[PDB]
């Protein structure tokens, strides 16, 4: 460990590690801080799909982030692939949104205008997955809400910043950030250190940094327990996706399914309950995953916001300060345009006005 | 691996490890053959609860429970002094629930028995607070204990290996020849001349039947199976309830389960089996919804025509037993089973009821 | 989650689970609040010894370790009573193995002890027949058991819970604050009222050292372990040498370790580590080859400049209490450790030179 | 399950799933009996590296078949993936064959004349894998000695055969093959079933089979002992070879480390030896790999031959029934050229009569 840094991430998930890479490129003298491991936390218990199409919203600044972000993964596979080694795994099968009702078929048919976006009827969709509920009503279909393994995304990014010569250190929490010297320093059961910038990208538990530095922006976890089986049996290619809940194909025979919502649940292990429903609704999706394998079952936590957006970008009143953090059910869509904009933000860069506004920090 | 032993114990669930041990005991020369690991299958997939009083009927079948139950009483010290492995026994005791009226007035038949009771809702609810505030009360059992299955079986068979006995595990047997004046078994690391075979193979077993000229069948019901931490509630007592139970390990663990699927042969959980071992776990301790999921499993219960097993000799040849087809009682009926091999092979007299009712002829 | 504790331990290793069952004993309003899950960290990682007699000079230290192994005399039964979880103690006993005359000397400056006896290599064979035949003997100690750690912990927790006490998993405490007339701390979930505090983070605690104006300095000492199942041998006995050791468990398991890596935070252990437990263990028991492994972990042991934990009151302030740095003998020191911190916020007098050797400023 | 089809494989592992496939290729009504689940064993423990030029041997008839069945795997991931929707995970960085001794250079540059092989000095060789033990004289740089991960080769393969229409029985082994009637006829604990040919596929348990239908063939295991690191730290793009161990890069950032001989062994999980002597061959290999934090360790039975080289074709004296079994360090190289080879017999088609010849059943 070194005395000094130009730019120190605290945490090392998804959007972390993404920061770290993107810093590294621009060849600033980088370090990231990490508690446990390298994707170990939220980004672990993620599907990985890129969906900018949901909640089927508003058409703002938030959505064209997203689609933006969207754009960026289209080389970042091979980009990150070529400096670290590590695949991470995309899938580009698609995604169908599935309708169960009349109000469903209306409110989905709301977004055909978009270019990405075609209607399926109930007979179109069985002829692509005759594995689909035979109740549905016919679907909404996405050709680039893809998907790809969080996990991986999340280790090809931090090994690839390694490479460019970034400094991971993990088993390394912060316990503190000042704030008042010339420099800004972080404290570390290991001593610590002085850096020019800071970025806080603790996910769920960024409160304590908001809090430490005069802010009062809260995190409220939302759980979401999942479970994963083996599909030998069905052909899958389309992600299935109905009311905020998903089977998700792998490129390894495994289904991704999931997801519970438990707002203010900080516990990272699935009960009984929230599997049980997970399991039920699946099978009114997909009738044949009841005769499928069970592989795993586990938990993560959704950071959630006040208004449901991420805060990325400055201390009102400290450039020096960044935070990235509040990604609810999107961070791993979010991650390579978050990491961009940290960072262009951290090079004085000009970026995107609109963006700016939308997650910055004071939302009065 | 000799040429010659005066006893082969064919598969090592729980079965063929008690008879290699009550052999061993007997100080016959005697080597068990596993396919896999020692207790791999349906031995590691059981609850593991010490349950006689299952009622209908109080036969022949029903006695030999009892006295396997009996059996179980020194067991535990016995084989820890042997083998350093504890069965991990828990004294705690079952009620079986009730949930209806029907619910009430058939347990209430097992009434006269010294061993169970019946408690009034109010009088369970004092005992488990926890328990459904929808039951009609429960019969109460002291007797009806538990274990932990897999670890019977290692106990037992280390126990054996101390006495003498050769264990062989990743060793199938192929093949049992009954031609010449002594047997002999077939395996792909030689072959080895017996004095005794026993086919304890569990639901494989017909294979041997079928080759020495038996047309016994095994059918599997497969059972799926859950685990949850109770970390936040006292239960010291089993729940069950139309053959789905809850059962308190000494570790803090629940054991929950089980679907009931005949002629599945696979041996891991489906989605849909673990949904309904979940659904009705909460019908029985409504607070299991909050609790840490553990882990998941399932197992093939060797089932029969008519339920019960075959623990016996072939009827046309006494060098050859069979020790199979426990459906939902193997760890129960293990150690009464162990004896009951092992007397047959040093020919000593035995209860001939219990003779009659497990032979391998039967219709 | 109430506005107020009469107190407040933070940390839910074996510690900071001890404390709060001594606590609730005492009818103490109390909380406990663990980051992630109770005994996850190094309590997990530990092979659960009572080993006292690890000689060199017989101090306070060594007077509170005795006292602390006495205590484990009736707490499983005492513990399962109130949780239902068993601590699976194992009456065994250890032996402290001889490779030299250096070894054999230092070794029988523990003879004058009445727990302890010298035995022969010849001695030492008939009694456990595997261990290694280059021994020069060993010292035999009786009463130096072994327990599982983890539900140690678990066996508190839950103990604590029916007796009261409120347990807050997932719950890290951030921040606590000393300046008006009660204490209170931060969580993520909201803040906290207290009476008394106590820090129980094990390697982590020199955090709220730095906050509360003491430069107290834990540094993490690495260990790391593997487990192999001991099918074929029996081993009643634990073994020693060199601060490694074989430890077998009721299970048919046995516990190996462990290596020492100074200043390294990393919780899963590396290659290099685990190929030098398995050359040492061969060493002390050379069958230990052909078993099969089973686990590998590894954990952070809480060590201090000076070898000893701090046990006792913040000087300035003694609303405040720390319970942090047991370095290889948390386990056994557990007990001691809740009783005397318990006693200490309940005003009761104590064992002042015990109160001194684990006092917070020392130099 | 049916009273009757046309073929019958026996076995899944990777070979049974790749006749099985080529079979349902030819659009002939198959079936495949597995005894466990499919790629449960020896094919699970495999490395998966598709190593023709080993051990350095002799050009003769088992190398060209080798060469062959590499070359067939250029476009199999694609060819299944279509099918199947599981990725064969595929790694194209090739393979260092490293020198310690100046009798390991010589040894090694008796393949220099190849094309496909170069030679690299010390100085080569570290310059492009700067961790490769420093003690080192060299290497035999191979090209297209790439590697794949078996399980998913296999489940890959199973999946497509379903797809094509075959049919699989996992947890139904085979007792009986018989062998006197018209048809043969094999017996499962779920009832018989008739087939106009039979393949047993069974890998080190073929014996049985053998035996059953009159043949002396015998199988010894070998069984290999493997470990699993995560390399987060250390750049790592080629295979390390020495002396039949090995260091092998996946995908996913770990590295697969291998293996211990041990014949006559018939245990299916490391031994506390097996480990250790694995852990210290690969420290003279890669010194960097002692600080890597431990994944995984398992073992595994190569199904062993009299003479070293598998048995693929014919029962001498009846057409109907075939064998393909005892791929000892090979199986996964071979498995597409196996599965290519019985189907061609099975459909009467013309084969290459070096394979035929050397692969054969009745070897004197
Ligand atoms: C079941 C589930 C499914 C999901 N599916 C999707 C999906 O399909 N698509 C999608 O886009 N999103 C999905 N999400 C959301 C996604 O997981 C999150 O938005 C994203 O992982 C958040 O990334 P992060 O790096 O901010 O958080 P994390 O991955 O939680 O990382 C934060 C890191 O900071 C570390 N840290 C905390 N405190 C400190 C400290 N004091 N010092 C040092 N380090 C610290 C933590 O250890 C942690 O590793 C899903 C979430 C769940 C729960
Ligand atoms: C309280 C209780 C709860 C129970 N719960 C369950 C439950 O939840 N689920 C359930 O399924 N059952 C359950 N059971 C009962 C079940 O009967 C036992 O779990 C099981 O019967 C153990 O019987 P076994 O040893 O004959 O069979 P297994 O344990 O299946 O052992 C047979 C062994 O033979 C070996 N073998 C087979 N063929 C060969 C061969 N050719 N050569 C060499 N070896 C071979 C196999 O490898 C296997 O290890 C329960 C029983 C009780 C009493
Ligand atoms: C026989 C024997 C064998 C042993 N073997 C080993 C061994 O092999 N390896 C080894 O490493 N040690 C070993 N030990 C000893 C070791 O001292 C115990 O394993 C350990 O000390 C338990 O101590 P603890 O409860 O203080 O720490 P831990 O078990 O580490 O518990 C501290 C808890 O505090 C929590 N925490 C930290 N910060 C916060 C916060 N800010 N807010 C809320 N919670 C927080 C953590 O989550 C953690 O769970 C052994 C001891 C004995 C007696
Ligand atoms: C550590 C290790 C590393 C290796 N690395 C490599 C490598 O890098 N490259 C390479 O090319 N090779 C490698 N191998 C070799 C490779 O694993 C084998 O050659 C190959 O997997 C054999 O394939 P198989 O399908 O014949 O055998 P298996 O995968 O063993 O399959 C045989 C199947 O038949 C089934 N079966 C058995 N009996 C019956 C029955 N009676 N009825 C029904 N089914 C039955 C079994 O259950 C099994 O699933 C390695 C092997 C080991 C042990």
């Amino acid at each position: 460990m070194k005395r000094h840094y130009e730019a120190v991430v605290i945490g090392g998930g998804i959007i972390g590690s993404a920061i770290a890479y993107y810093l590294a490129k621009e060849n600033k003298n980088t370090a990231l801080f990490e508690s446990g491991t390298m994707g170990g936390r939220t980004t672990s218990a993620a599907a990985g799909m890129l969906s900018a199409h949901r909640e089927c919203e508003e058409r703002d600044a938030f959505f064209d982030f997203a689609m933006h972000s969207q754009r960026l993964y289209k080389g970042l596979g091979e980009e990150l692939y070529a400096l670290s080694g590590v695949d991470i795994r995309q899938h580009n099968g698609g995604m169908f949104k599935l309708a169960f009702s009349e109000e469903d078929v209306l409110q989905l048919r709301q977004m055909d205008d978009l270019d990405s976006v075609s209607w399926y009827s109930k007979e179109e969709v069985l002829e692509k997955e005759p594995y689909a509920s035979g109740d549905i009503f016919g679907a909404s279909f996405i050709q680039d809400d893809v998907h790809v393994e969080p996990y991986f995304v999340c280790k090809a990014y931090v090994k690839a910043a390694k490479m460019l010569g970034a400094e991971i250190f993990e088993h390394t929490p912060v316990l503190h950030v000042e704030r008042d010297g010339e420099a800004l320093f972080i404290k570390t059961p290991s001593g610590d250190v002085w850096a020019n910038h800071v970025v806080v990208a603790s996910g769920v538990w960024s409160g304590m940094f908001f809090k430490q530095l005069g802010l009062n922006n809260a995190f409220l976890p939302v759980k979401g327990e999942c479970l994963s089986v083996w599909n030998d049996d069905i052909p899958l290619t389309k992600t299935l996706y109905h009311d905020a809940c998903y089977i998700v194909p792998r490129k390894s025979g495994r289904l991704v399914v999931g997801a519970t919502m438990k707002p203010g649940d900080w516990s990272e292990t699935p009960d009984l309950g929230g599997l049980e429903s997970v399991m039920k609704k699946a099978k009114t999706m997909l009738p044949a995953i009841q005769n499928m394998k069970v592989d795993r079952f586990w938990a993560g936590l959704r950071p959630g916001t006040k208004d449901g957006k991420p805060y990325i970008g400055r201390h009102p009143e400290d450039s020096r300060i960044l935070f990235a953090a509040g990604h609810f059910r999107n961070g791993i869509l979010l991650a390579p345009a978050t990491g961009a904009l940290i960072s262009d933000l951290i090079m004085n860069k000009e970026v995107n006005q609109d963006w700016l506004h939308a997650f910055r920090i004071d939302r009065k």
